[PDB]
Parts: C-alpha cells; sequence; structure tokens
C-alpha cells in the first residue's frame, strides 16, 4: 500500500516534464522560421 | 546541339521552382509555430 501511494507524486512530476517538451518544440520552430525568413530576403 | 541549347532555359525554369520550395517550407514552419504558441497558452 505504501509504495502504491507514491504513484500520485509520479503523475505531478511527469506533468512538469511534459511542459518542458512543449517549450523545446516551440523554440525549434521559432529558430527555423527566422532562418527561412533570412533566406527569403537574401534570395 | 539544338537540344543542348534548351538546357539554358531549363536552369531559369528550375530557379523559379526552387523559390516555390523555399516558400512552402516557410509556410510550414510559420503555421507550426502558431500552433505551439496556442497550446502553451491553453496549458
Amino acid at each position: 500500500r505504501l509504495l502504491l501511494e507514491g504513484i500520485s507524486s509520479t503523475h505531478a512530476h511527469h506533468l512538469r516534464c511534459l511542459n518542458d517538451f512543449v517549450e523545446a518544440q516551440m523554440t525549434y520552430y521559432a529558430q527555423c522560421y527566422q532562418y527561412m525568413l533570412d533566406l527569403q530576403k537574401q534570395l
């Protein structure tokens, strides 16, 4: 019973990690977008 | 020789096509960026 009780904290921990993954994708797309904009200007 | 002369026009046509591929990629990254932004706000 004691160990099974610890699972509750596991869920909240995983939630924080999910937020991190979302932020990473946002940064990736933002950087790529700016790079593409520059190429358009140069071409 | 006549067919070889045609390659000159091919390069100019190909250049316009390259510009189209660049435009397509820019749209993809732009749309994806907005989608990620919205998810961040909701969460």
